[PDB]
């Protein structure tokens, strides 16, 4: 009897939070198991911060952010909001906020107040581990990379401006440690890999031939690989860096083009989803696992991702499917 309104993973991707109408409850992704309820009325999208006592969802009653704190069952602070709220993020340090045309800033702690001036973006934004990344608002197909500064005068700031795509960003997924974004246009058809330092391009991935919007990217817990839903509804897995480019050695003959390489998955799996349902979510539960999450039909489905050793090739496999519930 329960929709799912809103749903995300947690920075580390163990824990699953979803907002219904009569509740918002918070799940351990795998193995899959509620770990706690908790009644509220009209929660809208929710965010999690790591494993902490601290919880963000936005009223769907009102204007107003909650920020909950679930050891004395109360909020801390309730943020007046300007717009509809499209995404959030949080930090130990920051509260970042895309409304309508713009991304706000807020102080995580008191007085829980912007920190900067609002900042227009053309709808597509992310951040992760203090680094904030965002569609340009008139050219779609640019983005703006820029570190959250914590103490200076000053909190900007800086940034850089980056041309992604030729037609405008779909989506944009940091990796873990914040040095890589994985980058999509409307086309769908590929998938490039930039570094946060300067904004160069590191890897250009070919999904496709054909024309296709992208649900999901999520990066790999070691970096290494990045996986990719489509609505063609098939899952991708590229490996961005293999072992000894990720461990930063040296490599003895880099330079040939050694290697002119990759560009295409080293996997795919075609899924079939019911006519129902049109978005989903990836978690990666190890190097080699991963969770897709179907919101309409509160499913989890558990894939594994295997190699064979003396012919070099991978393939994906479906070991379960379960409910929510």
């Amino acid at each position: 009897s329960n929709p799912i309104v809103d749903y995300e993973f947690n920075q580390d991707q163990s824990c699953l939070i979803v907002s219904t109408p009569k509740s918002f409850d918070i799940y351990n992704v795998h193995p899959l198991k509620r770990i706690m309820s908790q009644e509220m009325p009209d929660a809208g999208t929710i965010r999690m911060l790591h494993r902490t006592n601290y919880i963000a969802f936005v009223s769907t009653k009102k204007e107003l952010l909650h920020i909950w704190d679930d050891v004395k069952k109360q909020d801390i602070t309730r943020v007046k909001l300007d717009a509809a709220v499209k995404d959030l993020f949080l930090s130990r340090e920051f509260i970042v906020v895309s409304q309508g045309d713009v991304i706000s800033i807020f102080k995580f702690g008191n007085p829980w107040n912007k920190i900067t001036e609002d900042i227009k973006f053309g709808g597509v934004c992310e951040f992760a581990n203090g680094l904030l990344v965002y569609s340009n608002e008139f050219n779609l197909g640019q983005i703006h990379v820029t570190r959250l500064q914590t103490d200076a005068e000053q909190v900007v700031g800086k940034g850089v401006l980056v041309k992604a795509h030729a037609n405008p960003v779909k989506m944009v997924r940091l990796n873990r440690k914040g040095d890589m974004v994985a980058t999509c246009s409307q086309d769908g058809t590929l998938i490039r890999v930039f570094q946060t330092d300067n904004g160069v391009l590191v890897r250009e991935f070919r999904r496709g031939l054909d024309r296709t919007s992208i649900i999901d990217m999520r990066w790999s817990p070691d970096g290494s690989k990045l996986a990719v839903v489509s609505d063609k509804w098939t899952l991708h897995v590229f490996e961005v860096f293999n072992d000894a480019e990720n461990k930063r050695h040296v490599l003895k003959d880099w330079i040939n083009i050694k290697y002119f390489q990759s560009e295409w998955s080293i996997c795919n799996f075609k899924l079939k989803v019911s006519k129902g349902s049109n978005d989903c979510k990836i978690a990666w539960i190890s190097d080699t696992g991963l969770v897709i999450v179907w919101p309409n039909r509160r499913l989890a489905d558990t894939f594994k991702l295997n190699y064979n050793d003396d012919e070099h090739v991978w393939w994906l496999q479906l070991n379960q499917r379960n409910e929510i519930p």
